[PDB]
Parts: structure tokens; sequence; C-alpha cells
């Protein structure tokens, strides 16, 4: 009876995705979030379920709406955790850019990690390279282990990772190593369902990137049969001295949370369990998902429905009438 609210979940996901939209280039990204972060708690707000927000917008300090710990939900239904990604691509939804979207995992209470807002280390791949992964073996063999499973040479595999100064190093020694590179400008969570999707040249998503969007990324891996692991990493290993501030009181908010950084997360260690709803529909246009239309009246919007306890992927293509 989890399922029956499965709608229900892509409603919430379609309403912050035409929210965010109608800041679509207006050069405002706190206006966009906060129009996408207001709708998708007031739809979640209207769905029976007893949700705590367990990946979210921030702290109650830092966000006054889908703070980590808010109550959601009409309270009738089961107690679950919930992931919000109200914008995925904020900046790009400002600037009137490609892959930005709105992103919703729901799972079992305790089902995700609560990890800190900080750095993970993360390495993904699709149902057809499942267990066949780990961290603590170096890239290169890790690549090469990916590769023999999906029956290719090495030269043919493709790994996506985001392109920022701290991935220059370990970019050039993949594009040395023969594999081809696909470095992203935008984020981590739609990239990493690419791994999944047979029609993506995608095969392997790694490198750093953030940690509650890598537990989110490992709900919907684990949904779709895939494979992750992570490693969480404070700032001045990552990024000083205004790097160990910061990063030392990540790693106090780990102590204190209770998970240690830099030990190697499984996917189970991350998504605990198979029963997860994950939503997501496009604001623009990009790898995974068309971008919202409107002419005049009707807005069109696409959405993925992926449920963990089965057989099905859905792509939801919805006319609106506005």
């Amino acid at each position: 009876m989890r399922r029956e609210l499965a709608i229900e979940f892509s409603r919430v996901t379609e309403s912050a995705a035409l929210a965010g939209y109608k800041w679509l280039g207006r050069g405002d990204k706190n206006t966009a979030d906060g129009a996408a972060v207001n709708a998708m708690r007031i739809m979640l707000n209207q769905v029976n379920i007893d949700g705590t927000i367990v990946i979210g917008e921030g702290e109650i300090a830092e966000a006054p709406m889908l703070y980590i710990g808010e109550k959601v939900g009409t309270g009738r239904g089961d107690a679950v955790d919930i992931a919000v990604d109200p914008i995925e691509g904020t900046r790009m939804t400002a600037m009137g850019q490609a892959n930005a979207l709105a992103v919703l995992a729901v799972g079992d209470k305790g089902c995700f990690l609560n990890a800190p807002d900080m750095y993970m280390e993360k390495l993904i791949v699709g149902p057809g390279a499942k267990g066949t992964i780990d961290l603590n073996l170096p890239l290169a063999d890790n690549l090469r282990n990916v590769a023999a499973a999906l029956g290719k040479p090495l030269s043919e595999l493709t790994v996506t990772i985001l392109a920022k100064p701290r991935h220059d190093a370990v970019i050039a020694e993949m594009q040395q190593l023969g594999v081809r590179v696909f470095a992203i400008p935008d984020g981590d969570v739609a990239a990493s369902i690419l791994t999944c999707m047979p029609d993506s040249e995608v095969d392997v998503l790694y490198g750093i990137g953030g940690a509650p969007e890598g537990v989110v990324s490992a709900a919907v891996i684990r949904a779709l049969d895939g494979d992750m692991n992570g490693r969480l990493l404070a700032r001045h290993d990552v990024k000083n001295e205004e790097n160990r501030r910061i990063g030392e009181q990540e790693l106090a908010r780990c102590k204190a949370m209770g998970i240690e950084a830099g030990k190697v997360l499984r996917l189970g260690d991350m998504a605990r369990s198979d029963n997860v709803i994950f939503s997501a529909t496009g604001i623009t246009k990009g790898d995974l998902l068309e971008g919202i239309s409107r002419k005049g009246n009707i807005a069109t919007t696409e959405t993925l429905l992926i449920r963990g306890k089965s057989r099905t992927i859905r792509r939801i293509q919805s006319i609106h009438y506005l």
C-alpha cells in the first residue's frame, strides 16, 4: 500500500519542478530554490506518510523549510525517511541551462544514512557490474574489473566525473589508462543513474561530490540493482586552514552522529533496504529527463518514477492544464 503512494510522490516532484521552472532564466538562484522548496513541502504535507527529512536543505538554523529532522506528511501511514533535492541544478535554473531537475526519495524509517553536509568519494556502476567494485582497491583495478564484468575493452569504458580542479589528477590518470571520460559541469545525482540506463554510454561514475547527494544516489542505485561504494572525506583532504576549520567540524559532526569518515561504505551502509520510491521530474532538458515545455495554458513534465520493490521503471509524461 506504499506502492499506492508512488503517484503521489511523482506529483510532489512535478510541483517542485514547475515552481522552479517559473524562475528559469531569471538570474535568481535563491528565489528559484525557495519556490521549489516551498512547493515540494506543501505537496509532501498532503501525502499520507509520517515523514522525517533525513536529507534536505540544511539544519534548521540555515534552512527554515525542509530542514533535517522536519516532519512532513499528514502523519497518517508509515513512518518513512525522506530525502529531498527540490532543485538539483539551481545555478542552471537561474541561468536557463540544461540538467536542472527536482528530486525526491522515500524509504523505510532508518533506511538512509544521515550523512553530514560534507564530501563523499563515490564509485557507482549499473546492474551488469554489481558485486565487482571496492573502493579499498585502486581506481585502475576497479575500472578493469568493471570493464571485464561489462565485457568490453577498457578503452571503451566510459566514466563520468565532476569537472572540478580536485579531479584533474584522476581525469589525467583515467585518460592515460585509455578510458573515455565524461566530465560534467552539473551535479552527480542524475549522472549516477545513467550507469543503469542501457541507452546511456556512461558505465561508471567516479569521484568526489556531496555526501547527502551520495545517499540519494545509493537509494536509487539500490532500487535499480546496481552498486555503489562511498567514502566520507573532510574538507582539508579535498580542497588549507579555513578548510580544516570547516573540515574538523565535519568530523566532529561525524563522530557524534555516529559514523567514521575515511572508511568505505558499501551500498547497504547508505541505503539499508530495498523499499525506496525515487521520483525525479525534469526542469530543463538533460541526459536523464526532458525539460518542462509550456505553450500558453498547457505545461508538460517528464518524471522518472522508480520503486525498489519491483520489476518496473516508469517514465511519466504529464500534460498539465495550468
